[PDB]
């Protein structure tokens, strides 16, 4: 529910992710998010988003399908989750990557860890 | 099952990644809090502008090449959230038609259906 004090206060730092998905593996991917999801808030994640293409233009110099290499068969995904911190994403990470629970349901990946993109930004607007 | 939580639930998000000038990041936090009371007052729920902090490259593809960054420039990654494509579609016809620091084309946008947020 609204609530502005933690609006205001509480995400300091995103980890953003650009995701190509094979279309007819829309479910699988959402399943795996939803797996995933309950673990990074244990970690400390504050809230874990994922989106799937919907009114995504093509472009001559760059766009998003460029952006992940997408193949024919393959949707974009735009996704991300928020940290109170960089120190507390960090943490998480580290947890997340020493967890058996995504060395499972996890290394079934439904899509292609090579052309995913990712990085750590910090917010500068948040409003 | 609750049919008015499926669908209404979800929001829609207009996600960003732009090529700034290192340089300008002042110049570019300050023209996103000027535009935010305005897409506010169109429909958005919220407006996120994040600065590049921890961006690995990589070989296959990775952020700076997804906005074809130049070596002065640094990635944002931002977003706009909406409770449906159709507020979003009318927030940015307002833009259009009415209203009032960095490498336009190169810009990637799109609109996305949110599917999971936990
Ligand atoms: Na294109
Ligand atoms: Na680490």
């Amino acid at each position: 529910t609204e609530n502005l004090y933690f609006q205001s206060n509480a995400m300091k730092y995103v980890d953003g992710f650009v995701v190509a998905v094979p279309a007819d593996k829309k479910d699988a991917y959402r399943e795996m998010a939803a797996k995933a999801a309950p673990l990074f808030k244990e970690f400390g994640a504050l809230r874990i988003v994922e989106c799937w293409a919907s009114d995504v233009p093509d472009g001559k110099v760059t766009d998003f399908r460029m952006a992940v290499k997408a193949e024919e068969n393959e949707e974009v995904v735009f996704s991300w989750i928020e940290y109170p911190s960089k120190e507390v994403r960090d943490a998480a990470n580290q947890k997340m990557m020493s967890d058996p629970r995504m060395k499972e349901f996890g290394e079934s990946m439904p899509f292609d860890g090579k052309r995913m993109i990712y990085g750590g930004f910090e917010s500068i607007i948040d409003e």
